[PDB]
């Protein structure tokens, strides 16, 4: 009921003779290889449903309550693919049609090998731009095709050598993937914070909206990317905005219009409309429709999708030969899709809470690639927007995604025909307008300013070096960034005077309760961060400060009266009131309960303090050294004289009885 | 003399109760301004005391002692100085007079405005290296000069186009130099650790003696830089070794044998000799006596020095234009040159103790650097081997540099042309020679295995860093490695579950003690490292996994039996002696003592911890929460719940008594 002990001051060597050591426990990397090499039903069993996850939810699956959520989600991320796979076709200097074998062969593979089943794996624009850039960048518009025979200009070779290098890119990047899930790449996951994530995720949401500008305003503008790409794309589309289309810019308007307000309608009657109307399925109804009868294209030169092909290509190998330079491009894709993927499969877990093992959705998404390279497909990652949408709607497992990678395959089969008078400024409009819940995200903001100023900095930095720096180099930099904040965390730590509650062993900060008094002759520092290379000077320093008491000083002043082996010297000064005013304070008491670990440099440092605080004639004791700090300091030798033990100390409360009783027994 | 102490349960609500807190200190970064802008004499002092160091020390300059040692000292550094000179101005692709004045411009200047009173300021062969391969890029040598007049080749004109653009490199790195150390770069010279800084100069030992070894050999072949520079210097060497000439590498190793003899004599007997012989004097003497006495270059073709002009040039204004390129190149010299020096200034400053200020000693080189630079000279760092033998000499003070200086100057003025027909392989035989004080610490690998594995791999990784990946890119390399070391080190922390001394407060490891025992019920858990996003779900598997308390296996061995807000719900299991063996624990006590912060994912985990721990019906505990920790929990809405605050303990000892009050107030 009440806090009651009675125990002798335990100083290091009195609790170490008051303790024996336990035996160890058997410690074998041989062993640890061993098991792993014996076949047990169980592992065959947990490899099987670590590889083939599709293998335990599937014969699992509940069909009382998922049903429905499930067929209204995947109508919706569906009839969102559609739109979304086009223009993401267009964006990658490819036949709009790949994006609906991008938006097929992928989405059905992972549902046997992934592990989210509340994401959608459908094309990406930033994806899709990067490979964009490599087809231009190999093949340039203006390429003489030595084929001939037909009349001036040309676009079926060109298409075809454009869909050729984005076969070697996409099988490259699968590859990559592949191997980089076989060698156990997912801990690197652990590394992309919830800010880190949000803020790359904007960026992203950015670029996009910038990206599809040029289609909106259907001006005809050069495809800049790289470093500085946003700003380079904006400034092109507002020079070139006098040779706007009227009408293609005014059924664009339109039918962001009627988006926005059948989104609004949605949202607001939430409660009462069972499941979501599929808004994007009646805009390019509607768009399609239009452009037909009214001829828009023949008309006024509106852009148009073009002819989408009715079949499925046969397998085919794709160029490797292409791997000699696509190769530093691969590794981007690969690296940025699974950025973007890991980001939005944590962040499903984190509102729901399941499994999001990035290790199999690494395997995943390489076997996906690659499987899909060889079926005339491009780079697939998971969909912002769209993942959204589908989580919004009530999407509870993977087959969702199935059933629109079937309605897709039935695009594909019989109504490829419709949308080949799409005008292009819907599909902008489009994608435009379901970047609104990832503009959404900028609320961080304030949440941040309020909560925590080094997560604003890492949300801040993080969307400028993403936006004005790449998307492929960004995520680097805001990595690094990222650790430099937690270092920055251990190297400006509280220094905190610690004072003593009355009548108690509570010790806690001086400057913030008024009972706290501080024990007559004993000055305590805490530290609450390693005392490592980079926080020891800072260290030290902020001991000479707080404490009132420097050794430096000390010895000028005793120097200055005077012109008028033992761990510390007794003081010789010949007894003159001449000492600046001061506590005479005996012993300082440091507190190590907070230090997690010290370095060579640490020790160091220690030592020297030490030694100095000993050449004026006080103490310096060391208050709950961890194991592992104790091993530091005695693997650096700074316990190479063995009366240095007795300075550690088990609690602050120790450290200060055992001052008083040293004081009490010196006075005798 | 005892540790007694009897008070109530101190949880969060019972401290916090029973304190007030103080009224805070005014706060302003206005009033931080007011007293700056306010002019005092003592400050005044202090402004020039800091930019004019020697204002302080030269006055009081101690003539009893220091003396005799700065005078040996002195000229053992300035008969150093003089074929380093000479080697590392044949190293930056100029004419070997630029040496000397590289020697005697920067060196008097540092004396006025440098700190570190042990330090030798000459050129240094990395330095000169990156110059000489500034000056090769852009005047090649293969150039054709318009002036014609003369017979076929010159080499007076392309020196002279070497020597501005080495005077425009020099330049913009002094004022690089200078601008860094007004803005306060000082602070980044605590991230040069000793593991790191020794790498580094280790590294910096191999590429000097690679990059000599082709004077050393009489071989001709080209001046590779870069990445991969030294494998590729060392093979051209290795290729080229049948174009060798016999008598200049004869005179080269007879003079790096007489060079050991010559320290191994003065290394074993240091008693004895008041100071060491100036053994680097008689090797130049020697090997330019014997070159014209027996006409060395016009007999065997022995490649020489050339003839060393005799006079100090006029002071002259150095190119600004070629500040176009050469930008890229001086920002890299003035970071190399900076973290050399401040990581020699550091080795020195600990070695023996004094201010070692890294703002003064940036804006000091700035200075050196610029205002040599309008004096025909080149970049000028810290040389390493010179500056260990002016420490081990017994050098005290900077007035040893000045007087190195004087005896430069002695060297351009009179004896210029004494040296005419020195050798280059005696040069490069001296400046291998000197390196061996810089190998020897190759010795901290053993020492580093012994005491700590990470301040080996960062030993390691720094000097394989620096030697395969260039010294410029090789430092930044060293700092984030560094860095990601210490993210490392809290992202593997030691998860310890702890148990109770017996009749004592003492909660120490149960793995590692015989007397500790746990407590009945009740499992503790412990772990040095801040909870945030890196390791935050590692804290959260390893509490599942070392205190054998999982909820999910715990929830489905109800499920599985079955088959046959208050913040957490009790059991409602029906009494059924179907549960696995275990110790019924009713609280799991987390230990914050050693958790420096928390960010919102920490946060998170921990709120899930709990919740998911009260739903099976098994409280959490946290015990030593500290005020930054119990700040980032209430500003990131952990203590919504105002019931969550009782959760909070002072002690392990208090939360203890807690649950032991509490189960036994719950049998009532
Ligand atoms: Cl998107
Ligand atoms: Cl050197």
């Amino acid at each position: 009921q009440r806090y009651y002990v009675e125990r002798p001051i335990f100083s290091h060597p009195v609790l170490q003779e008051r303790l024996h050591k336990k035996d160890k426990i058997s410690e074998s990397i041989g062993d640890k290889l061993k098991q792993a090499f014996t076949c047990t039903p169980k592992k065959i069993r947990n490899i099987i449903y670590m590889f083939l996850p599709i293998t335990k939810w599937l014969p699992a699956y509940r069909f009382k309550e998922y049903v429905l959520g499930d067929i209204v989600s995947g109508i919706s991320t569906g009839v969102l693919q559609l739109p979304q796979g086009l223009a993401f076709a267009m964006l990658a200097a490819v036949p709009p049609v790949f994006g609906l074998y991008s938006s097929f062969y992928p989405v059905i593979m992972y549902c046997f090998f992934g592990t989210s089943r509340h994401i959608s794996i459908g094309p990406f624009a930033v994806i899709s731009l990067m490979i964009g850039g490599v087809a231009v960048r190999l093949v340039p518009d203006d390429i003489v095709i030595p084929g001939g025979v037909n009349a001036t200009n040309s676009t079926e070779a060109r298409d075809a050598l454009r869909v050729k290098v984005a076969m070697s890119v996409t099988l490259l990047t699968g590859i990559i993937q592949f191997c980089l899930g076989v060698c156990r790449f997912g801990f690197v996951a652990i590394y992309l914070t919830e800010p880190l994530v949000r803020g790359f995720t904007t960026a992203a949401a950015v670029h996009v909206f910038t990206s599809m500008l040029k289609y909106l305003f259907g001006v005809k503008t050069k495809r800049y990317s790289g470093i500085f790409s946003v700003v380079y794309s904006t400034v092109a589309v507002l020079q070139n905005v006098k040779n706007l289309n009227v009408c293609s810019l005014g059924v664009g308007l339109m039918v962001f219009g009627l988006l926005l307000g059948g989104k609004e309608f949605n949202e607001r009657f939430k409660e009462k409309l069972p499941a979501p109307i599929p808004l994007e399925f009646f805009a390019v109804v509607m768009g399609t429709g239009i452009s037909a009868g009214f001829s828009l294209h023949e008309s006024y030169n509106v852009d148009v999708v073009g002819t989408l092909p009715l079949g499925l290509l046969p397998p085919a190998n794709p160029d490797t030969s292409l791997f000699h330079l696509v190769y530093v491009d691969a590794i981007a894709i690969a690296i940025v899709g699974f950025s973007v993927t890991i980001s939005m499969a944590k962040t499903l877990a984190n509102k729901h809470g399941y499994q999001v093992d990035g290790n199999q959705e690494l395997i995943a998404l390489g076997l996906c690639n690659s499987t899909g390279s060889l079926f005339q497909t491009f780079a697939i990652s998971c969909s912002l927007s769209r993942s959204l949408v589908q989580e919004g709607t009530g999407g509870k497992t993977q087959l969702a995604g199935c059933l629109a990678s079937l309605m897709i395959l039935l695009v594909i089969l019989a109504t490829g025909f419709l949308f080949e008078s799409l005008p292009q400024a819907v599909l902008s409009a489009i994608v435009i307008v379901n970047l609104k819940g990832m503009f959404m995200q900028f609320s961080d903001l304030p949440f941040f300013w309020r909560t925590s100023k080094i997560e604003l900095t890492i949300w801040l930095t993080t969307f400028v070096s993403s936006l004005f720096l790449g998307l492929d180099y960004g995520l680097i930099t805001a990595v690094i960034i990222a650790l430099m904040t937690v270092i920055y965390r251990t190297q400006s730590p509280s220094y905190i005077v610690l004072g003593q509650l009355p009548d108690t062993d509570v010790y806690i900060d001086i400057d913030a309760y008024e009972e706290v008094k501080e024990v007559p002759g004993i000055k305590i520092f805490q530290i609450n961060a390693p005392i490592y290379y980079a926080n020891s000077d800072l260290y030290s320093s902020a001991l000479k400060r707080k404490t009132g008491v420097n050794p430096a000083f000390i010895l000028g002043a005793r120097r200055k009266a005077m012109k008028k082996i033992v761990t510390k010297s007794t003081l010789p000064e010949e007894l003159q009131r001449f000492m600046p005013p001061g506590d005479n304070v005996h012993t300082i008491i440091l507190d190590f309960t907070q230090v997690n670990f010290m370095d060579s440099v640490g020790v160091k440092t220690l030592a020297g303090i030490v030694k100095e605080y000993g050449d004026v004639g006080i103490y310096v004791y060391l208050a709950g050294c961890s194991a592992q700090v104790v091993s530091d300091l005695t693997q650096n030798q700074f316990f190479e004289n063995p009366a240095l033990l007795d300075l550690l100390f088990h609690s602050i409360h120790d450290a200060v009885l055992g001052s008083q009783v040293r004081e009490a027994l010196a006075e005798q």
